[PDB]
């Protein structure tokens, strides 16, 4: 959680696991959350890694985005990173649509994770500042 790198990174205005403590404290509520966002070098997309808390083998990690008020959602079924789960938490990744190095006007994209498990559907949804990314590079 919290990939800080001096390179092309998206400008986020939401909550991300800053420390393992902060991670755990939020992960008891909203079990499925994003770790960080990374651009794809040479590809018109961005990839994010979502960390979910293994509470159910039958787990679903759906990434839904909207640049809209949420009248629409692409539903991306995230791809589980093989063997990432070490008993407690799993890691999934997904690719998103185009980003800043290709279109940097503040395109917008708010995504949320729908974690459907045997023990409930955990929505990773926040104060509005969900996974709100403003399509612009760091520097």
């Amino acid at each position: 959680g919290h990939m800080q790198t001096e390179e092309y990174v998206l400008s986020p205005l939401f909550d991300l696991p800053a420390s393992k403590e902060d991670l755990m404290q939020q992960l008891q509520v909203q079990k499925a959350m994003l770790e960080s966002t990374e651009y794809v070098p040479g590809s018109t997309s961005m990839k994010g890694i979502i960390r979910v808390l293994n509470i159910s083998f039958e787990k679903l990690v759906y990434v839904r985005m909207s640049l809209d008020d949420w009248q629409t959602h692409y539903d991306i079924l995230a791809e589980y990173v093989p063997n990432s789960c070490d008993g407690e938490t799993d890691q999934f990744s997904f690719k998103i649509s185009l980003v800043p190095p290709y279109q940097k006007d503040g395109s917008k994209v708010e995504f949320c994770i729908r974690y459907e498990t045997s023990v409930g559907t955990f929505w990773s949804n926040n104060n509005g500042t969900n996974y709100t990314l403003v399509c612009q590079k760091k520097e």
